[PDB]
């Protein structure tokens, strides 16, 4: 009759750029599968760069990066008899050669299945998301050709994320003569993400008939979080695993033939957990995966730093984070006394630094255009622009981040300022509203889980080379992404390519925050130039 | 013989009131001429690149009502035809859905005779590469538009839609004999030079002239350029207008064949480039509603050009130039720089900051006890020269223009909230190299009466937050009218309070760090509004 196919779902946290550790990592899971006996394992969505790794997609070199570390993968599995595994990757058509300016035509965002320490066939994605967060057409070029194989007697057809929004992708797979449908993903999180992921699916299973496999990365990548939560949907489009949010990890399935059959359902957490955790995750991999030693936050004694200091110590652990309150003469007794409080709550560092001496000397500087004139915004943002210097003072001498505290709401009406409070170098909370972040609060007081309870204080609730040089190489690196080897062809020494690009590299967190500013080149610092921050590419000088 | 006029104007995105005046303006004059036709930019209506205004449904209704509004004012002009761009929505204010591919909003241009519109074009290729995102916005159309004016077909396609050989081969087969071409085509050095190559590959399959007009003018980093011109039916060129200008010019054609016209003089790249900046400065700085520029001025060559593009942009009245010394800041560093605010005639002051830098490190012994002084102590003055500047920028209202260029920008030479603070950075695009040969091109092109501006000595060497919340929501998270917000149940004041302070606050965001996303709609990607911007949206 039917075979039964033992599957492990790959819920990995790569990191973008970081090809070495990412093939560990899904090496990793592959023994974890191979230990467990698994047939089939499957990755997500670009899983050996990493995900979203922006205009490192325009980059030749980077290309070039990704097919010596598949067929480094590929080498590397092959000791694992009988497991198959599908892997996501940038894939560029058969390697330097410039990439033009014009639309993509040869780049794709693909997964292929390795067997055998080979790749035995490739998927390339179709439906390209260029709305909200991503830009897949600046990146790629569309396909509509559909991947089936067989394994164990079944048919398994592959499709990748947003290519489940329509039907087109699903109906060319199962005209192919798919039975199961498989789909690596990239989706990030957001608040009631989970319920769309499922309702989408079941669209296409009532149009199809077909089960469907939802492997989704997990883990931090700049702005974004993504939460995981793989699952899998029978053919009639009931849930019959579903992996936690959050967490990285592997999880075996099985069906039976073309029959999904049950595994384990993680129990849905609420809205205000799943937030919670996501802005966790965040803080842990913006630290993590950039090697920062620690975080620096300014507590004011209100509700939004409170937020941000409870996040960093379940983010990165108390012996990590520190703590700062900077009193000016205005500044109330209970403030400071607030901020202490829960500074011995979580256990961390606290330190009072008085700006006043500060203050007086700025407004003395001034005295003579400012005096008579009425106090306004001006002398609030100059003591707002002394903390963040003082921060930053800290950050610049042992190195920590500093973690800034702005909410969602005041970033909207501008109830913040620059170089003061928004001095820093991650927003931990931009994205939450102020009534979200009293909910928060009281949702963390209350999580057993965490730890210490109640602990934001309730009564705050219910209130070089020469220029001539560098410049060469940086229109040849920067303006015309040129591989470092042809910049050292040029003419151009290793150690000045080497300088001078990890530079380029090293300062993409300071560019990111920079003055917008005028257009002359074909290749500005502005819309022309979006990368990442938190990336680990090293292209080889040679 | 047909008399055309090309409208190389200096709209402003959002600016549907002033956009009409001025393209009203440009048909009276066109009109005066005998011109049979008038040819305005891409998107000239709504100002160009709008970026994610067009996600939001009152964008689009608020330009049907000025493109209503343009076809009644133009009424009187009987004789004359006129090609507007415009952001166009198909047949009002129901949501766009962000989540999925645009679906029936196009970037369109229509022509209006006798004060209606006769018919519209709508964009075939769309850019989403480099500075544009076109393929977020719009859906592709392979309809042609050709139409009749004297006698003579005419063929519209937009910018881009020349990059391949279809548009303008279904409009040569829709009987086009000349193609007309509305751009919103930014400058870079040497984009000219590729404008007219790409046309004559167009010409070598089709046979057929083509006009092409650009806009001018600045709009956050882009400087458009204008530089419109006409290429006969064999690629050669018969019409050039100046760069970095606006003006109408008229060209004629006598039936299908262009005939010469004015050819502007050619500029450096260096002139070029320079012409750039002061337009960019002009515009950043105009179509804000900023008063003038305040420049922290260091003695350094960076500075200086930083001054000189500021002078020539705005005048020395509404530059302010400031110079921040150390208690050991160089002798020669002071005097160069009161004497280069001397030449150029502008408003110079000193301010100490030993006062300020001795009470942060008083501040911080303790936590620095041992330590070796070094780049840590070096960007708290930088820190305090940002908070000099921001603070004069805060109680007068002067932007502060930055001076760190694009060599410092790339390789970290630069200080977050120090050299870094400011409102606009004029050189970030320049090169080390580039500042030199740009000082050296401003010397050189010194009127009589001024000197170097650079001596050779330097060169060589509120509701409730439940409310405010929900309103934020309503605008932000879901690109609602305010017409709608207010029948929700909010008040008109409140509406207009919280939506206006969210528009004012841009420029202030896009400076902020990485934040984490948990919505759908954050301020990072998703988000992605232009900070000049006159879009001011009706409360009912």
């Amino acid at each position: 009759g039917s075979m039964k196919t033992r599957i492990a779902l790959a819920q990995l946290n790569v990191t973008v750029g970081d090809f070495a550790g990412n093939v560990a990592k899904i090496v990793a899971a592959a023994q974890a599968a191979h230990d467990a006996g698994a047939h089939f394992l499957i990755a997500p969505e670009l899983a050996l760069s990493g995900y979203p790794p922006e205009d490192l997609l325009l980059r030749p070199a980077f290309y070039a990066a990704s097919d010596a570390a598949l067929a480094e993968l590929a080498a590397q599995l092959k000791p694992f008899a009988g497991l198959a595994v599908l892997v996501g990757h940038p894939l560029r058509a058969p390697a330097n050669r410039a990439i033009e300016g014009v639309p993509p035509v040869d780049t794709y965002n693909a997964a292929s299945l390795i067997v055998g320490g080979e790749v035995a066939g490739t998927y390339r994605k179709q439906d390209l998301p260029n709305t909200e967060v991503f830009d897949e057409k600046r990146y790629f070029a569309t396909d509509a050709a559909p991947y089936v194989f067989e394994l164990n007697g079944v048919k398994f057809g592959v499709v990748i994320c947003e290519d489940v929004w329509h039907a087109s992708a699903a109906q060319l797979a199962k005209a192919a003569g798919a039975q199961v449908l498989i789909v690596p993903n990239g989706s990030p999180y957001h608040m009631n993400k989970d319920a769309v992921r499922i309702d989408i699916l079941r669209a296409r299973i009532r149009e199809t008939g077909l089960p469907m496999v939802y492997v989704n990365l997990v883990g931090g990548q700049d702005e974004l979080v993504f939460d995981g939560g793989s699952f899998v949907l029978d053919g009639a489009g009931e849930l019959v695993a579903k992996m936690p949010q959050f967490e990285e990890g592997n999880a075996i399935v099985e069906f039976d033939g073309a029959r999904a059959l049950p595994a384990a359902i993680a129990p849905a957490l609420s809205v205000e957990a799943q937030v919670y955790r996501a802005l966790v995750l965040g803080v842990r991999d913006y630290i993590g995966k950039n090697g920062f030693p620690g975080a620096i936050i300014g507590l004011s004694g209100g509700v939004d730093s409170a937020l941000v200091l409870a996040v960093a110590v379940d983010a990165l652990g108390a012996e990590r984070v520190r703590a700062v309150m900077m009193p000016s003469r205005y500044t109330a007794g209970i403030s400071t006394t607030d901020a202490a409080d829960m500074a011995r709550r979580v256990g961390v560092r606290y330190d009072e630094i008085a700006i006043a001496p500060m203050f007086d000397a700025f407004r003395a500087s001034l005295a003579a255009e400012f005096a008579g004139l009425a106090e306004d915004a001006t002398e609030e943002n100059i003591q707002a622009r002394i903390r963040g210097t003082l921060l930053m003072a800290l950050s610049n001498k042992f190195g920590s981040i500093v973690l800034t505290t702005g909410n969602k709401s005041e970033m909207a009406v501008g109830y913040c300022t620059l170089y003061g409070d928004m001095a820093g170098g991650f927003a931990v909370i931009k994205d939450i509203a102020k009534t979200l972040v009293y909910r928060l609060c009281r949702y963390r007081n209350a999580a057993a889980e965490y730890g210490q309870p109640d602990i934001v204080p309730e009564r705050i609730l219910t209130r070089l080379p020469p220029y001539d040089v560098l410049d060469a190489i940086m229109r040849m690196y920067m303006e015309e992404d040129r591989p470092l080897a042809e910049i050292v062809a040029a003419g151009y020494s290793e150690a000045d390519v080497k300088r001078v690009t990890r530079l380029i590299k090293i300062n993409e967190y300071k560019r990111r925050q920079a003055p917008v500013g005028i257009r002359v080149t074909h290749r500005a610092f502005g819309r022309d130039w979006r990368y990442p921050i938190t990336s680990r590419f090293v292209e080889s000088i040679d």
